[PDB]
């Protein structure tokens, strides 16, 4: 008589992505979903079954403000890309990537290049379960 289930407990989050400049010119993959509860679309607050992982085809949107209805289980935040045919590019991209927890700001990343600035990096990977 010592009766508990001590494992894991999923948690609320919100995430907020911003693309503008030349963004629909680079092949990337929006993970945002939950592996338990539904997701909620920043456009109208429609609510959506699970999981749903996007791809380059589904990346033609500027900015998006997604949040969980109940509790997530698995989530990730990875900016990574792939080299899809030619594309040339010229003008910059700005990526602003903020992840929030249940009531606070924990992860906050901004990308902006245009071939002509020395920085030792170009990408991010993060995982939350």
């Amino acid at each position: 008589g010592d009766d508990d289930e001590p494992g894991g407990k999923g948690a609320m989050y919100e995430v907020t992505i911003e693309q503008s400049g030349d963004f629909r010119s680079f092949i990337k993959s929006v993970v945002v979903v939950a592996n338990g509860t539904q997701l909620k679309d920043g456009a109208t607050g429609e609510s959506l079954a699970s999981p749903v992982i996007l791809s380059d085809e589904e990346l033609a949107v500027e900015k998006v403000t997604l949040s969980t209805t109940g509790k997530a289980i698995e989530f990730a935040v990875s900016g990574g890309v792939v080299d899809g045919e030619d594309g040339v590019v010229n003008e910059p991209m700005q990526w602003v990537v903020t992840v929030y927890k249940n009531g606070k700001e924990i992860e906050k990343k901004s990308l902006v290049f245009r071939d002509g600035k020395e920085i030792s990096t170009d990408d991010l990977n993060l995982y939350y379960n």
